[PDB]
C-alpha cells in the first residue's frame, strides 16, 4: 500500500511522488 | 484511512486531497 508521509517515507519504502492534503505537501510512498 | 483513488473516491469515502504520481492526478480519499 502507498501513503502520503510527513515528514518522509518510513524505513523500506521509496518516495514516488507528493500529496496534497489539508493544505499541505506529504511525500507519497510506497 | 486515507488512500489514492482513481478515478475517483469509492462509496462512503470523501476527497480530501491529491495524490501526484508520474504527472498523473489520484483523489486522496478518506
Amino acid at each position: 500500500d502507498c501513503y502520503c508521509r510527513i515528514p518522509a517515507c518510513i524505513a523500506g519504502e521509496r518516495r514516488y511522488g507528493t500529496c496534497i492534503y489539508q493544505g499541505r505537501l506529504w511525500a507519497f510512498c510506497c
